């Protein structure tokens, strides 16, 4: 029981391609990658802040052979297409001065540093929105107590980093389909 839920009112498959997108239309578009500090490509995680953008096709896959994914379980996130210098397609939580911080990483990374995510449903709501936990999985166990909210920056990049309680809320969209083209 409880499992994971896309927009559609599907379960979410394990292992499947989704987009990452704002509950509030008005906040944003889908999560995507930028090049920042004296990263070598684009390492960092932020959340497109165009609102027609769904932004990279995400792969959610949890620790278990399950089809789908039950809520309570930890999960990885990772793009389907990652920057050429990152050494997997996983996120990872990296330290830093401003706090923790979301990215990829130039050097391919153990199971324990990536399973470091957990969905959390949203309370008041029609649809299924859910706000992402950080799990301490590095002193040897875990603990959800940390949000994945977002910092903007100097440049304006809307990076995704650990909060103290600006939690920011998503509707998972199957990816899987169209686009379109000028003239």
């Amino acid at each position: 029981d409880d499992d994971l839920v896309d927009a559609e009112g599907n379960l979410v498959e394990n292992g499947g391609t989704y987009y990452l997108l704002p509950h509030i239309w008005a906040h944003g578009g889908g999560i995507e990658t930028a090049k920042t500090g004296n990263e070598p490509c684009p390492l960092t995680v932020v959340r497109s802040p165009n609102e027609v953008s769904k932004g990279e096709p995400i792969r959610i896959s949890s620790q278990f052979l399950s089809l789908f994914i039950p809520r309570g379980s930890l999960v990885a996130l990772g793009f389907a297409n990652p920057p050429s210098c990152a050494a997997s397609p996983w996120w990872t939580v990296v330290d830093s001065p401003q706090g923790p911080a979301v990215k990829l990483s130039q050097q391919k990374l153990p199971e324990k540093d990536i399973l470091v995510f957990k969905f959390e449903k949203v309370s008041h709501s029609n649809i299924h929105v859910y706000k992402l936990l950080y799990c301490q999985h590095d002193e040897e166990d875990v603990k959800c107590d940390q949000y994945i909210g977002i910092h903007r920056d100097r440049n304006g990049n809307r990076r995704l980093v650990v909060t103290e309680e600006n939690p920011l809320e998503l509707v998972l969209l199957k990816a899987k389909s169209e686009t379109a083209s000028s003239h």
